[PDB]
């Protein structure tokens, strides 16, 4: 009957889900790995029937491993890279040993026989592609960009010999780029196989940024054991340098190496590139530095000359959504753009000119799907029907739309490289997860997970339920938000309360779907949990979501007092126990909202917050802030430090001291401008810890130090 | 008739008393440091007489200064050197800037119109050293000893070259000897003025160790305020390299340099250099690593040659407070020693052969005050009376021994030139602080300061009293102790317990000596406290203090255990109510002691503790342990590591992050072993601070979270 946070912590109760779902190139199939990781199972798209087991580890030839990780098909489904001994640099980045198996049939009818190869002779690679015919891979191993042909006896060449640790990258973005553009590969073929293009990160005028690494445990890194060490990278800070960077290509053939004229600001930005379906025509998505000018160029490898193609400017600002969504087609290309005060689907021909505006309404386009060019068709994803609800639509050459989703709540599709076929995955606030197989026109196939087993698990705990609800701020905004009651609830009775928030500018943690996590374990032990998504939050539009510009956190920290402030106004609801808490920009939200000036916090908990956002890095913090030199007093307004000494409540810091995102600067300095001031707080900091703050017992550790720390000041 | 925190953490009540008393030659007066260290001023030992003005900023001529911090007179007499603007580095070594302020009376007669002189026209200097005759002095900068000749124009001359940072050290110890050892010079003249004498310290193969700095505040560390820097110094953890360290020799006539040859063990110390009397001979002090052997050797400045004059074993280690006892006469020289199982004194010939044991008893001789050659008298100080108590005695040519000090308590006495006369700083429980004036035989001449309106202010207050008391152990071994209970006690109720200690080898904290600290305030808020040094502390003998050895820790947590149950059994104590505290080692045995297996203590603080002696440094550490290597089992036994499963109570951790005594590297894996264990626990972390964690609002900050811990978890 009772709720453990083991169990939670634990993840007892992660509903079931297939992982490691790739799309064939066929087309009617996909692949999954097996739970034992020792095998690649082809499944059908139509169906859901097995097929067979195309890779098995206890059945290759020259296989040494029996564990892999992760895997890629080539451009026509005969090869596999086949990832092994994958090591996190960092969120995005990853070093692996790849191997190439070939899938043809051999004398007894199977696939599973053949001779695994070796990637490359030398050490781990980073970020391997194939080109577009599957005759060659390059990938990148100490920020140099290497080539091996397939048909040529896997030979390896060096394109690029200038790479070095903490000065130039060929190939892969430096930590900023990585992190906050949402990429791990600036590295591209030609349309035609003839040319490779990469960006070239000069980061060697970058700040360096250094921490101490103990010995700690989980893992507990032996060599450290009696002296300390560090961890030294470049992480620019806020108005301070970034990486200089240039789009390059290499001829194959002739070993050529190139600099595209691209003609863009100094301290310009290039988010990505991407090579077009012209071979003469890389696309290279270059922002200014105040991200509100998105100017996308194509430039010729060859003549090194550059177009400007397309420019999206912004009254406020480019999200990183976009890049991502821009798919080229044989004659024309995709663009997500909030042009309109609302995300939507463009459609523009290969000479820059619009073609279509796909959709529009008072609604935001999540995801590009991808475009039919058999039936004129275009798939996306999109919050319609309601802002905390996500569902598949069609839309048909001559502009008919068509929902394909069949259930409401959250739904996220993979479809089939033809787009006949996609796999979908449900969850509403009562669905833990529907795994099934639709058609185009999304009727039901056949339903592959469906979680019995989790709900009659459930069945036996008294779960406490979560139900949506909105209210109207003093100033006429109407909010959405979410409230767990415990489970003998009573209007009768007077509740403490939890608030929980993220608020961070375009996020949403109001969704329609499903989890239990700590704030249910607080709830079923007699708190009200609450979570209500405010001001410069996501999914209701630009204006919404860009009302911070320039000056953030203020108008977030207006909006949870305001949601304490309703919430007291509750007969049910004891208004001098209230807590709020978060983590990352949300570590920042209750620190902000406890010292709002208006004093309706009894305890709050800070984790891994940015505290000033001239400690946090360029993109970021920029795209919302500008530089500090422009911007002063929006960085005065907006840090924690200015409004401190309102400070009003109990706080606990929580910082991981190895975070590479957050600095645990930001508590060091924070704190310490508190103990200045004469406000008592409490502390928990790990060692070793990032951003997550896991490892071990770690994450036990932590949650049951925050249920300590609210039970006690309530 | 309230205490309050704020004006203990500010020093208000903090007992007059007197600056700089330094004994002039005469024989018959001393000089002392005006009240606002503005005037040097002159007074008679014997009545205690203000004779005249030596030194007055205002009054002097071409003085850029209007505060000096300290000074020291010319072994003749004739100057002054100023010290102005005191630096310091580590705890012992400070630079300053210095003066040469002759001392020529005016034809008023007077000596304070004089033009103050610069030492160095360079920069800052270190311990400026006087040559006998006067007319010399020697300092360090820069890790390089440089002369000034004052009777040729105050000329400066180099004489060493090879200081360099983190390197060599010329003259001056290296962080692990300033700390352990207790020194801050190895620079001296022979006795004819001809010679100078230094040990130089090469600590390149000792490991450096390196900690963040932020900008902090108070002070603010202005450049780091964006991004961090760091503080690096050389630190050798137990069983690492220590600095190779030589003696030299500089010839002042003819510039040369010469290295005694002296037979040192490759790993062993050289604690202290002195020049006895006799100009050819430089006493050179040695240690093995073990620090069990002191070889006092004899060497010459010129020949180089070096001569044992005397080995002193113990079975333990030798304590570093024989190493400022020995002082060199003409025939004969001092020594004190532990071969009886007690600290007595021995007189030597400058033969090496013992000439009379001068002290005798089952007490501790703890300071040699010196020799009256004039009647063959020895003084000195001792516990005799009580391991609580310190007095002053007499021991004449014929051995009749005479108690000087008149009053019960803690009497510590300054002498004067000729031993004929002696100001003594008495001070007891009831007593803050009496400075009086008195003789050769030990009468009262005068009362200086009886700090009258002292007991005046605190009359108005409820003052807790402490008051002594033995108790014993399950074992048989008796303990000493002080409890205070809170001015309104009553048997009839029953009380929580506070209990301090601090309990490091060799330590005392339960003396007859006056103090109002934060424990008072904890008293005057409804605690009883409770300090008892238990075995393993100094006061009573060899064999009571170092029961420890190679095995340090375990018996002090045993004999808190029987505190805390010997507490329990009283009427008027709740045993679900006790608590424990302590500093630095003190931190480490509430460590200990809440973790010993009997679950006696609710709750905990541990202020910069040590955790594991592997991380402390060489000289403290192998001093009880030995090295880790050859004493596995002992560091094992005495880590707060492996008994860290069975902590009882709630913890709070409390360090300064720029500990460079107590590394919050201990503070870091302990707490992440906690963790791992899943033991919950508070942490208060602050920023920049050292081990003695203050600086603005700190100590006042600080001391107000353990207030209320302890008052949360009772
Ligand atoms: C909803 O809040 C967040 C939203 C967003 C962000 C971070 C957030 O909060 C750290 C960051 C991106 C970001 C995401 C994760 C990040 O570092 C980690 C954080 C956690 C904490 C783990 C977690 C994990 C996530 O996925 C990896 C996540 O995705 C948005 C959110 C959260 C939070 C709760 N949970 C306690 C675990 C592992 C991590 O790296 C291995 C560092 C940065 N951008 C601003 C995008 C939006
Ligand atoms: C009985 O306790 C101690 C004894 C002994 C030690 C340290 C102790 O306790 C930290 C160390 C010597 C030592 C002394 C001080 C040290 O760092 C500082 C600590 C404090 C804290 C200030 C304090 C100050 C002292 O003198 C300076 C002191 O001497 C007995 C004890 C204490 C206590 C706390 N009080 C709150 C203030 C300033 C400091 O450096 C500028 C670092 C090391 N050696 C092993 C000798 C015996």
């Amino acid at each position: 009957k009772a709720l453990d946070l083991k169990d939670i912590t634990s993840g007892r109760f992660r509903p079931e889900n297939i992982q490691g779902v790739i799309p064939m190139p066929d087309g009617e199939h996909y692949t999954q790995m097996s739970a034992d990781g020792t095998q690649i199972i082809k499944y059908s798209f139509r169906t859901g029937e097995k097929v067979e087991v195309i890779f098995d580890v206890n059945q290759a030839r020259e296989c040494d491993f029996k564990n892999f990780d992760s895997y890629q098909f080539s451009p026509d489904g005969d090869k596999l890279l086949i990832a092994t001994r994958t090591t996190p640099i960092y969120r995005h980045s990853y070093t692996a040993v790849h191997y190439i198996y070939p899938l043809k049939r051999n004398d007894k009818g199977v696939t599973t026989n053949n001779i695994i190869e070796r990637l490359s002779d030398g050490g781990p690679q980073q970020v391997p592609v194939f080109s577009p015919d599957g005759t060659m891979i390059a990938f990148v191993r100490d920020n140099n960009i290497f080539l091996v042909k397939l048909l040529y006896g896997n030979s390896e060449s060096q394109v690029t010999e200038d790479g070095k640790q903490n000065s130039v990258l060929n190939g892969i973005p430096d930590w900023v780029y990585e992190e906050e553009f949402g990429f791990n590969r600036a590295l591209e073929f030609s349309a035609d196989n003839t040319m490779i293009a990469f960006i070239r990160f000069d980061e060697s005028e970058v700040p360096s940024y250094s921490f101490p690494m103990f010995a700690g445990e989980a893992p507990q890194i032996t060599p450290l054991k009696d002296y300390p060490g560090e961890y030294t990278y470049k992480y620019p800070k806020a108005g301070y340098p970034n990486s200089k960077v240039e789009v390059r290509t290499y001829d194959i053939k002739s070993h050529v190496t190139r600099t595209m004229k691209l003609p863009i600001d100094a301290d310009g930005y290039i988010p990505r590139i991407r090579f077009t379906k012209d071979a003469s025509k890389l696309a290279v998505m270059t922002l200014n530095r105040h991200q509100d000018r998105f100017d996308l160029y194509f430039a010729d490898p060859r003549s090194t000359l550059c177009k400007l193609v397309l420019r999206d400017e912004s009254p406020y600002y480019i999200k990183e959504n976009v890049f991502d969504n821009i798919k080229f087609y044989p004659e024309t290309f995709s663009l997500l753009s909030e042009r309109d005060g609302f995300s939507h689907l463009y459609w523009y021909s290969m000479g820059g000119n619009l073609i279509k505006k796909v959709t529009n309404g008072k609604y935001e386009v999540k995801d590009f799907l991808g475009y039919d060019e058999a039936d004129g068709s275009f798939y996306y994803t999109s919050n319609e029907e309601s802002p905390l609800r996500k569902a598949v639509y069609k839309i048909d050459k001559k502009g008919k739309k068509l929902k394909l989703s069949q259930r409401e709540g959250t739904n996220t599709p993979l479809f089939s490289q033809s787009m006949k076929y996609y796999m979908n995955k449900f969850s509403n606030l009562d669905t833990p997860m529907l795994v099934t197989l639709n058609d185009n026109t999304g009727k039901t196939l056949k339903t592959l997970i469906n979680n019995d087993q989790l709900k009659q698990t459930l069945s036996g705990y008294a779960i406490p339920q979560k139900e949506f609800f909105t209210f109207q701020t003093t100033d006429g905004v109407t909010l959405n938000g979410w409230m767990m009651k415990p489970a003998n609830f009573s209007t009768s009775k007077k509740y403490p309360v939890l608030m929980y928030q993220y608020s961070g500018p375009g996020s949403q943690q109001v969704l329609d779907t499903w989890g239990i996590s700590w704030e249910t374990y607080m709830a079923s032990l007699g708190y009200i949990v609450v979570c209500v998504d405010g001001r410069g939050t996501g999914g209701r539009g630009e204006a919404f979501e860009k009302c911070t510009y320039l000056k953030i956190g203020v108008k977030e920290a207006k909006d949870q007092v305001e949601t304490a402030l309703y919430l007291g106004k509750q007969p049910y609801v004891d208004k001098d126990r209230i807590g709020i808490w978060g983590w990352s920009y949300g570590g920042y939200m209750t620190l902000m909202s406890m010292s709002e000036g208006t004093p309706v916090f009894k305890a709050g908990v800070a984790v891994a917050a940015p505290t000033d956002w001239r400690f946090y890095d360029t993109i970021y913090t920029e795209r919302f802030m500008r530089t500090p030199k422009e911007n002063a007093e929006g960085y005065k307004e907006s840090s924690a430090f200015t409004r401190a000494d309102k400070l009003h409540g109990n706080l606990l810091l929580v910082h991981g001291m190895a975070d590479d995102n957050v600095h645990f600067q930001n508590c060091a300095e924070y704190a310490e401008h508190l103990v200045q001031l004469g406000k008592q707080f409490d502390m928990q900091v790990y060692t070793n810890r990032n951003h997550g703050i896991y490892g071990g017992n770690t994450r036990q550790h932590l949650y049951t130090r925050l249920t300590n720390f609210f039970l006690n000041n309530l």
